[PDB]
C-alpha cells in the first residue's frame, strides 16, 4: 500500500529492494550513475520528479517534429513571377503556411521546452557525468544549432539553404528509446548491406553490358539502348520491374526470340537475387536483435544483483532466512502471492535440506527473482480515488465493483457493440439509397456513443485509472471514446451549417473502430489464433521501425523541397511534355513539404515510381537528379522494407512457437 | 572393379551387400517389390536394362511436352473471316503450326515411346503389385485419354474443345520424381493456406465496404466507386498496388486528407496482411519438407537393413568380426579407405572391447554406414575407355594423365579463360565503334572456341565419362562446348550468307556463358562465401519449384487460347478503345500457344498486370472473365512465389551455419 516512486526514495532497505525489482520486473531502467552512488535519496526524488513529466515532453516532440508542415518552403520566399497566394498555379495546398510571427512565437515556444527538458538532467546526474556521454553533447549541439537559428531569424525580421528540418528532425530520433535502438541495429547491420550492394551493383554492370553488346545494330537498340549510360539505367528501372513490356516491346516486336534472354533477366534478378538480399538482411538483423535483447538481459541482471547487494548490508554476499521472509513479505505486499505461515517458512527451510544456517547467495536470488515475476501475475496500484474510503467502500459501490468485475459486464458490452454494428449497417444501407429516415439511425448512433463514453467512465472508476492505463486495448478504447464525445459536444454546442461536424457521418467510422474489438473474439477458434494474434502483437512492436522509416521520409522531403522546390509550374512549357502530365500526376509534385510527403509515399510502394524519376530528370536538366531517386530506392526499399518483412517473419514465428509451448 | 548393377544381379552375398550400400547411400532408391522378394536376379536385371535408357524416357517427355507450342490453335480450325495464313492481322506469329500429317506423325511416335515407357515396369514388378499402385493407374488412364484422342483425330482427317493439351502436362507431372515431391508438398500446404486466404477475402470485403461509404457523395464515387462490385474490384488491385497513385487521385484533388485513409489501407494491406501470408506459407513449407526429408531417410534405412538382412544367412540378427572384415574389403574396392592389414583388425577388436565372440547386432551397422559414407570420398570408376591397358598405361599416356589431374593444369585453364575474356571486350567495343578491323579478332575469337574443345577432350579422356559426368559444373561446360562446335562447323561447311551463323556474333554469347566459371573463384574471399555458395547450389535445387510454375503456366496458357483464342484482332473495334491499344501491348494476347506464355509471365512478374484483367474484360464483355486472372494470382503469386520466397531464405540458413561448422 506504498507507493513504488516513494518507497524508492524514502524507506526501509526492504521497501527500496522490492521497489527495484519492482523497476526491474516492470522493465523501467534507472540511470546507472544513481545506481552506483550511495543511498541515491535526492537524484531519485529529481528523477521520479522528471520522469513524472514524460507526457509533456513528448508532446513537445511531436510539436516539433510536426513544425515542418505548415513552415513556408524557401522557394516561395525568393520572389516568384505570380505571388504564391495563387495556390492554384504551383499545385499545392490544403495547409496553411505559417507566418513570420507565428513560426517565431512557436518556435521559442519549444524551443524553451526542449531547453528545460534537455538540461534538466544533468541535477542528478551530475556536472562529471553528464558532459562526458556522447548523448548528451549530441543533444546538446542540436539544440544550440536550433537556437542560434531561432536567433539569426529573429535578427533577420544571406543563406544558401536552411537547416532547421534536419536537426530537429535528428533530435526527434535521439528523443525516443527506440529509434535509437533502431539507429544501433542498422548501424550494426550496414556493412553487410553494403557487401551484398557491391555484388548487386556488379551484376547490374555485366547485365547491362550483355544486353547493350547484344543489341546494337537492332531497332529497340536504335530506340532505348542507345549508349551504356542509357541501357544501364534501363537494365536498372528493369531490375525494379516497375515497367517490365515497356522496356523491351521493340526488340518483342523486331523478333519474338529476344525475349527469351529478357525472361531469362528477370527471373534471375528477382527471384534470385531479391530473396538473397531479403535473406543477408534477415540473418543480420537476427544477429543484432539477438545483441541487443542479450543488452537488455544483462541490465536488468546488473540492477537486480545492485538490488541484492543493497539489502546485503553486511556486504560479504550473506543472506539470512528472515531477511528472505521480509523481503518476501514484502514483495506480497506489492505482488499477488500466496498467503505464507510463521510456521510456515520455517517448515519448508527445514524440509528444503538438512544444512544448517543455509546462506542464499546472489546468482540464485537473482533467478528466483526472475522465477517468481513470471510465475505470478503482476498486483493492480488499489487506487488514486481511494481518497474517500467510505464512498469506496459503500454496499452500492461494492456490488457494482463486483458487477462489473464479473465477465457478464463483457458479455453484455460485446451485446451492445454487436447491436452498434447492426444499426451502423442499417444507417449506411440507408443512405446508399439516399432514404429521407436516415435522421432516427443517426440519433440512435449518437446514443450508441453515449453508451460507450458511460461504460468508459464506469470502467475507469471501477479499476483506477493506472490500472485501466495499463492494458493496450484500454487506451485505444479511452482515446477513441473521448474523441467521440469531443465530436459530439462540438457538434451540440453550435447549432449552425458547418463544413464537417454538421453532416453527422463521422461518427459511423469512429464507432467501427471502436468494434475493432470484434476481431479479437477470432482469437477463440483455433484456426485463425496465430495470424490474429501475431497482427495484433505487431502492431505497438512494429511502431518503432515504421517511425523510422518515417523520419527517413522527413529528411528525403526536406531534401527535394529544397532541391526541386519551385520546377512544377502551370506555365512550365516543358513541365507538360513530361510524363506527369500524361498520366495527371501533377498534384504529387515537390513543390511544398505535405506534397512532398505524398510523393515519397508514392515512391515507397514502388508502384509507377520511374515516372517521377524520368520526369525529373527531363525538368532540371541534370543527370545527377537521378541519384536522389536511387539512393531512395538503396537505402529504404531493399533495406528498410527488407527489415521490416524480416521482422514479421520472425515475430510470427515467435507467437507460433509460443502457442506450442502453451500446449 | 566390378560394376555395380553387374555386381547386384550377379555375384556373392558379398558383392550384393556392398552395392546395395552403395546405391542407398548414392540416393537411388530401388522399388520396393524388388527388395521384398527373394534374391531378386532378373527383376533387376530388368530394372536395370530399363533404368539404363533414362534419357529417351526425358527427352520422349520433354518432346510431348513442348508438342503444345506447334500445335495449331483451335479458333483457327473454325473458319475465319480472314485466313490464318495472313500472320499480322491477328498479332500473333514466329513458330511454325504444325500441319495435320505432321502433327499425326509427331503424336504417333511420341504416343508409342511413352506407351512402351509406361508398360514396361509390369515386367519386374509384377502383375498384382502394378495394378494396385495409383500412380500407375492414373499413368495408364492419361496414356488411353491420350491415345483415343489420336485415334479420333486420325478418324476426323464434333468437339465444343479439345482435351490432349491438359493431359499431356499431367503425364509430364508425375513422370519427373522430383515434380512429384513438390506437389505432395502443395497438398499438405493447401490445408493452412486455404485458412488465410478466409482472413485476407474477409479483410477485403470490410475495406471496401468503408472505402465505398465513405466516398459515395464525394467527386471520387462518381468517377470509380460507383458500385460496391466496382469498388470491391478496385480495393483487390490496390492491394497489390499495381496502381497506386491512379486508383485514389480524383480523390486528392477533391480532398488532400483523403490520402491519409489510402496510405492506412496501403500501409496496413502491404506490410502487415501481405507479410503475414508470406510467413504462414514459410511455416507449412517448412513442416512439409521435413516431413519429406524424414520419409527419403525411413526409405534409405530400410534397404540398408535389407542389405544386413542379406548378409546374414542366419537370419538371427548375427554378425560376426571374420564376416565383417570380408565386406569392409569389398566397400574398400567401391569406397577409398585406408589400407588394412590382416593382423591389425585382430588389434582392433580386442583393444575396442575385452567380450568375447562380439556380435554386431542389426541397428549399429546402419549408422555406422553413414559414418563411413560422409567421412570418406567416393571412388571414381575405373574407366570406360580402359578396355585397351597398354594405351591407358603407356608411357606418354601416364604423364599426360598426372599432369592433368594436377592442379598446375587448373590454373592454365583459368588462366586462358583471363585472356578469353580481355579478347572478346576488345572485339565487342571495336563493333560499338564500327570499326573495319573487327574480323581479325574475330576469328582470333573462333580459337578460342577450338580450345574449350581440346581441353574437353582432354579432361574427359582421364577421367573417364562416368567420372566426368558426376560433377554439375562439368556438366555445364560439356553442353556449352558442344554447342560451339556444332555451330562452328556449321558456318564453315556453308560458305553462304545464312541469317544468323554468318554473322559470327553468336560465338560471343557462348564463350561469355563458358567463363561463368570465374565467379566461382569469389568464393575464395570470406565476405562473399556465402552470397555465391547459395546462389551456385539455388540453380539445381530451385529447379523443380520452378518447373511447378511453368507447369502451371501451361494449364493456363492452354485454358487461356481456348477461351480468348480469337478475341484480339485488327479489325476489332472495341479492342482500339481498350488499354491494350492505347500501350501498344497488342503483341502480348492470347491468340496462339507461344504468345500466351509470354502474356502469362507479364502477369507473373505482376507489372502492369490489371491492364490484360480490364482490357479482356471489355472484350469478352462479361465479368465472369476476371476470374481467370484472379485465380491466377492466388494460386500462382500469392502461394508459389511465396514458395519459392520460402525456399531461398531456407536455402541460405542451410549454407551459413555450415560454414561456421567447419571453422
Ligand atoms: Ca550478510
Ligand atoms: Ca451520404
Ligand atoms: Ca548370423
Ligand atoms: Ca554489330
Amino acid at each position: 500500500r506504498v507507493r513504488r516512486s516513494e518507497a524508492i526514495t524514502h524507506g526501509t532497505p526492504f521497501q527500496k529492494a522490492a521497489a527495484l525489482v519492482d523497476l526491474a520486473e516492470d522493465g523501467i531502467g534507472l540511470p546507472v550513475e544513481i545506481l552506483d552512488q550511495s543511498s541515491f535519496g535526492e537524484s531519485a526524488r529529481y528523477y521520479f520528479i522528471f520522469t513524472r513529466l514524460d507526457l509533456i515532453w513528448s508532446l513537445n516532440y511531436f510539436a516539433l517534429l510536426f513544425l515542418n508542415f505548415f513552415e513556408q518552403p524557401l522557394w516561395c520566399e525568393k520572389n516568384p513571377k505570380p505571388s504564391c497566394k495563387d495556390r492554384d498555379y504551383y499545385y499545392l495546398g490544403e495547409l496553411p503556411y505559417l507566418t513570420n510571427a507565428e513560426s517565431i512565437i512557436y518556435e521559442v515556444i519549444t524551443l524553451a521546452i526542449l531547453l528545460v527538458h534537455t538540461f534538466f538532467p544533468i541535477s542528478y546526474e551530475g556536472s562529471r557525468i553528464f558532459w562526458t556521454s556522447r548523448l548528451n553533447l549530441v543533444k546538446v549541439a542540436c539544440v544550440v544549432i536550433l537556437f542560434v537559428d531561432v536567433l539569426v531569424d529573429f535578427l533577420y525580421l544571406f543563406l544558401p539553404f536552411r537547416i532547421a528540418p534536419y536537426v530537429r528532425v535528428i533530435i526527434f530520433i535521439l528523443s525516443i528509446r527506440e529509434l535509437r535502438d533502431t539507429l544501433v541495429l542498422l548501424s550494426g547491420m550496414l556493412g553487410t548491406y553494403l557487401n551484398i550492394l557491391a555484388l548487386w551493383m556488379l551484376f547490374l554492370l555485366f547485365a547491362s553490358w550483355i544486353a547493350f553488346v547484344m543489341f546494337e545494330d537492332t531497332q529497340q537498340g536504335l530506340t532505348v539502348f542507345t549508349s551504356y549510360g542509357a541501357t544501364l539505367y534501363q537494365m536498372f528501372i528493369l531490375f525494379t520491374t516497375s515497367n517490365n513490356p515497356d522496356v523491351w516491346i521493340p526488340a518483342y516486336k523486331s523478333s519474338r526470340w529476344s525475349s527469351v534472354f529478357f525472361v531469362l533477366y528477370v527471373l534471375i534478378g528477382v527471384y534470385f537475387v531479391t530473396n538473397l538480399i531479403l535473406a543477408v538482411v534477415y540473418d543480420s538483423f537476427k544477429e543484432q536483435l539477438a545483441k541487443q535483447v542479450s543488452g537488455m538481459d544483462q541490465m536488468k541482471r546488473r540492477m537486480l544483483e545492485k538490488a541484492f547487494g543493497l539489502i546485503d548490508s553486511d556486504k560479504n554476499g550473506e543472506i539470512d532466512k528472515n531477511q528472505c521472509i521480509k523481503l518476501f513479505e514484502q514483495l506480497t505486499n506489492y505482488r499477488t502471492l500466496p498467503k505464507i505461515s510463521k510456521e510456515e517458512f520455517g517448515l519448508i527451510f527445514d524440509e528444503l535440506d538438512d544444512t544448517r544456517d543455509f546462506k542464499i547467495n546472489k546468482d540464485e536470488f537473482a533467478d528466483l527473482c526472475q522465477a517468481i515475476a513470471l510465475r505470478f501475475q503482476k498486483e493492480e496500484v488499489p487506487s488514486l480515488f481511494e481518497h474517500f474510503p467510505q464512498i469506496y467502500h459503500s454496499a452500492l459501490s461494492q456490488q457494482l465493483r463486483a458487477f462489473v468485475r464479473s465477465p457478464n459486464f463483457g458479455y453484455a458490452i460485446s451485446f451492445i457493440l454487436i447491436i452498434n454494428f447492426i444499426a451502423v449497417v442499417v444507417e449506411t444501407t440507408l443512405d446508399i439509397e439516399e432514404s429521407s429516415a436516415q435522421k432516427p439511425w443517426q440519433v440512435a448512433e449518437f446514443v450508441f456513443g453515449w453508451i460507450y463514453v458511460l461504460e468508459m467512465a464506469l470502467k475507469i472508476y471501477t479499476y483506477g485509472f493506472e490500472n485501466y492505463w495499463r492494458e493496450g486495448a484500454n487506451r485505444f478504447d479511452f482515446l477513441v471514446t473521448w474523441v467521440i464525445v469531443i465530436g459530439e459536444t462540438a457538434t451540440f454546442i453550435t447549432p449552425d451549417e458547418n463544413t464537417f461536424f454538421s453532416n453527422g457521418e463521422w461518427i459511423r467510422y469512429l464507432l467501427l473502430a471502436r468494434m475493432l474489438r470484434l476481431i479479437r473474439l477470432l482469437m477463440n477458434v483455433q484456426r485463425y489464433r496465430a495470424f490474429i494474434a501475431t497482427f495484433i502483437t505487431l502492431i505497438p512492436s512494429l511502431m518503432p521501425y515504421l517511425g523510422t522509416i518515417f523520419c527517413v521520409l522527413c529528411i528525403y522531403c526536406s531534401i527535394g523541397v529544397q532541391v526541386f522546390g519551385g520546377l512544377v509550374n502551370a506555365g512550365n512549357k516543358k513541365l507538360f511534355e513530361t510524363e506527369l502530365a500524361e498520366d495527371d500526376y501533377l498534384l504529387f509534385n515537390f513543390n511544398d513539404y505535405p506534397n512532398g510527403m505524398v510523393t515519397l509515399f508514392n515512391l515507397l510502394v514502388m508502384g509507377n515510381w520511374q515516372v517521377w524519376m524520368e520526369s525529373y530528370k527531363d525538368l532540371t536538366g541534370t543527370w545527377w537528379s537521378i541519384t536522389y531517386f536511387v539512393s531512395f530506392y538503396v537505402i529504404t526499399i531493399l533495406l528498410l522494407l527488407n527489415l521490416v518483412v524480416a521482422f514479421v517473419l520472425e515475430a510470427f514465428f515467435t507467437e507460433l512457437d509460443l502457442e506450442e509451448e502453451e500446449k
